[PDB]
């Protein structure tokens, strides 16, 4: 337990300072994820540490000069795919049903779409930088193909997401992946 939220949360403070090593930022959440320890192991430890993961590698790249590499759009696509295949089965019982998500604090306040509609942007990063590549690349290199290859691996994502908020789904999920949908 309380390793586990010291751990996460000096990793955290730690990203909002200025001077970081991105890669070592990324395996240090990747061998805290796995929680191989038995403190570590409960599925509120997965979901927290996925949730702050993904956005960990979207970030890292950014500060770096733009470059394409298809290693690097295909491991982040694991991971929300993994996060997603943990909350699916999880069948919405993770926030003990609607009447009490949780026992009550006066201080937290919960929304649906607060903490379960960062999930679409994600999918949309990857969108977005695959973008970047099919302009970046070469028009008649091979690899340009390859790339068109992953679009539908993209699409993919973009329906299975759209589900699962329809099964926990709140209002206005709908029209930003309908529209990518239809992009």
């Amino acid at each position: 337990h309380a390793v586990v939220i010291k751990k996460l949360n000096e990793i955290l403070q730690a990203r909002g300072k200025k001077g970081t090593d991105r890669a070592a930022q990324i395996e240090l959440l990747q061998l805290l994820v796995q929680i191989a320890a038995e403190n570590n192991l409960g599925e509120g430890v997965i979901v927290k540490i996925k949730f702050n993961i993904i956005a960990s590698l979207y970030d890292y790249n950014p500060n770096l000069a733009t470059y394409m590499k298809p290693e690097m759009w295909g491991k982040c696509l694991d991971c929300i795919n993994e996060l997603m295949d943990i909350l699916f089965a999880n069948p919405n019982i993770f926030v003990g049903e609607n009447i009490l998500e949780e026992s009550e604090n006066l201080h937290n306040a919960d929304q649906p779409l607060r903490v379960r509609g960062c999930i679409l942007t994600l999918v949309e990063r990857m969108d977005e930088e695959f973008t970047k590549i099919m302009q970046n690349t070469d028009p008649h290199s091979q690899e340009y193909v390859e790339h068109l290859k992953d679009e539908a691996q993209v699409c993919a994502i973009i329906e299975r997401v759209q589900r699962y908020l329809e099964e926990k789904g709140t209002t206005e999920e709908v029209c930003r992946i309908y529209l990518l949908r239809i992009l």
